């Protein structure tokens, strides 16, 4: 839902809520990803 960011709450990061392609660098976002190799820190 919406940004999950503490700090992309609006443009620092993805245009609210990353769309998909957003591209994010904390949340390790890629055309609608779930990241979290090794377990990552991801929180959600
Ligand atoms: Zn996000
Ligand atoms: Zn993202
Ligand atoms: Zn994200
Ligand atoms: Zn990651």
């Amino acid at each position: 839902e919406k940004y999950c960011c503490e700090e992309a709450s609006e443009k620092k990061c993805c245009p609210a809520g990353c769309k998909g392609d957003c591209k994010c660098a904390n949340c390790h976002c890629a055309e609608q990803k779930q990241c979290g190799d090794k377990t990552h820190q991801h929180q959600g």
